[PDB]
């Protein structure tokens, strides 16, 4: 049995449903391709006894393609209807021409079916009745969309009196270009539809909370915060991570050369993905001799382990405690127990000097003075306050916990791990795992990089009182990126909602008048 639509599946899919060519500017995540399902479903039942509608679906990625044709082929072949997907990987040796003729839905890469135009294979854009553009923020410039689009409106304003299809496009933003104002904004809005012959941009407004308990994302307030004018706990631990890279590099030379591999400097998750990706070339490492081979992996796989733990203290000293940094190792060395009693030695003969810098007052770290600002300010105006924070790693949600526990300032947070009484649980990304932040009053956003953190709200509480995101760094470009981001996110939003307010045909006068223009140009 099929899915039970959403409402706000249904609200997206409505105009179109009625003919309308509509821009469908949704989230990602939200389900447009199932939105498309509907449309086209609803679409193909329109007709009446002998006529038969046909489907074009563009998809504008290879994966994205292999899925779509997968998921139309999957929920409409068994309810009798023709579909084929064709690209690139079988397009020269097939008639792209009777595949449309002998298909109810077909599934195309674009620059297909601009060959097959271009060529007279198909003579007229005529024998759709229907077009979606998957990413349709890409009809622009010179894509293979708005080639399409070209022929649709020369057709359009021309003098045939031969029918266009109705046109669909999907996308998760409609963009804003280099707009800085709602004006400009606005112009690049109606431009894009334009180009896609769209009377409609539809969005989700009734049903809100329902999209929402899907996908959500907060407003984040950027708060610049400080960090180390030196790392001395850093400076060693890189020396041992040197003296283990020299030997682990020299075990092997077909292998030595993963190590010429550059930006992935000591204490960052790149060099963490490169850790990852030697392991990796190790999986599928031969040669004839299988012991020298086994040896040759089990050495590597030594050495980038231990590697692998000092990048981890290294990030755990960056954002949190040296001594908990400090701590991480010696679990580690102990743990584990001969290159390894070497290693082993190597490390306990920094320890001395180790456990000296990691003690030093001097050395508590600036960010987590910041982070314990935020904490306090945030708590003193509402001490019942429940707070998610994220980290950037998995060692760092054990040394802020510790932290937070070992803190007498901070004797107001009882701290605990996000599973999946506490009033502060602290977690790292875990994706596809979505979190429900219509618990807390609180989000922190630590010096997080990586994966973005997927989110919902399951029930709202009004905006004033739904929960706070704060995004804490110390890079100045970031928080450049999330102010720049903020304004074309706002300006977007307002252009939208004043284009959905418009008459109908002052929007209709104002896109003709924009595509008259774009033809003019072109046919010059
Ligand atoms: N009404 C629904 N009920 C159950 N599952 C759904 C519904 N709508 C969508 N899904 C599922 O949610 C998943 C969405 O995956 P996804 O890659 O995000 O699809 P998409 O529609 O192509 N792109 P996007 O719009 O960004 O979500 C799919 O497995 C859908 O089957």
């Amino acid at each position: 049995s099929p899915l039970k639509p959403r409402n706000y599946q249904l609200e997206l899919a409505l105009p179109a449903k009625k003919g309308k060519n509509t821009i469908i500017c949704a989230p990602t995540g939200c389900g447009k391709t199932f939105v498309s399902l509907l449309i086209c479903e609803h679409h193909l039942k329109k007709f009446p006894c002998g006529q038969k509608g046909k489907v074009v679906f563009f998809a504008n990625q290879i994966p994205v393609y292999e899925q779509q044709a997968t998921v139309f082929s999957r929920y409409f072949e068994r309810l009798g209807y023709n579909i084929a997907s064709i690209s690139g990987a079988t397009s020269d040796s097939v008639s792209v021409q009777h595949i449309i003729e002998d298909n109810d839905i077909i599934i195309l890469t674009p620059q297909i079916l601009v060959n097959n135009l271009n060529n007279g294979a198909i003579p007229s854009l005529s024998v759709f009745t229907l077009m979606i553009f998957d990413e349709c923020h890409n009809t622009s410039k010179n894509h293979p969309y708005n080639q399409i689009m070209f022929r649709y409106l020369d057709h359009k304003l021309g003098e045939s009196r031969d029918p266009l299809p109705q046109v669909v496009g999907l996308t998760a933003s409609v963009g804003v270009g280099d707009a800085k104002t709602a004006e400009e904004a606005m112009q690049h809005i109606c431009k894009l539809c334009a180009a896609l012959d769209a009377s409609v941009i539809a969005t989700v407004r009734d049903n809100v909370a329902e999209l929402e308990q899907v996908v959500y994302k907060p407003q984040k307030i950027s708060r610049k915060v400080a960090s180390r004018t030196s790392n001395t706990f850093k400076c060693i631990i890189s020396q041992l991570m040197k003296e283990t890279e020299k030997l682990a590099k020299d075990v092997s030379e077909e292998l030595g050369k993963l190590f010429q591999i550059q930006n992935r400097e000591f204490g960052t998750q790149k060099y963490e993905q490169w850790i990852v990706g030697v392991h990796k070339a190790c999986s599928v490492f031969q040669m004839a001799d299988k012991e020298e081979e086994s040896r040759v992996c089990k050495a590597l796989f030594l050495y980038t382990s231990h590697l692998r733990k000092y990048n981890d203290a290294l990030i755990i000293s960056e954002d949190a405690q040296m001594t908990d940094a400090l701590n991480y190792l010696k679990a580690f060395f102990h743990d584990v127990r001969e290159t390894e009693r070497e290693l082993t030695r190597r490390f306990e003969e920094k320890l001395e000097e180790l456990e000296k810098v990691s003690r030093d007052p001097s050395n508590e770290n600036p960010k987590l003075r910041d982070l314990y600002l935020v904490l306090q300010e945030e708590y003193h105006l509402k001490p019942e306050t429940k707070t998610i924070l994220f980290v950037k790693t998995r060692a760092l949600v054990d040394a802020l916990k510790k932290w937070i526990e070992e803190n007498p300032a901070l004797s107001f947070l009882k701290p605990g791990i996000l599973t999946g009484d506490n009033n502060i649980l602290i977690a790292t990304s875990v994706a596809d795992e979505g979190i429900d932040i219509a618990e807390c009053n609180l989000v922190i956003l630590y010096e997080y990089v990586g994966n973005v953190i997927k989110m919902i709200q399951t029930r709202g509480r009004g905006r004033a009182r739904d929960s706070k995101c704060f995004l804490l760094t110390s890079s100045a470009d970031v928080i450049e990126k999330e102010k720049a981001n903020m304004i074309k996110e706002k300006i977007m939003n307002e252009s939208i909602l004043r284009l959905q307010t418009w008459d109908e045909m002052k929007f209709g006068k104002t896109v003709h008048r924009i595509q008259v223009n774009e033809k003019l140009l072109r046919d010059s």
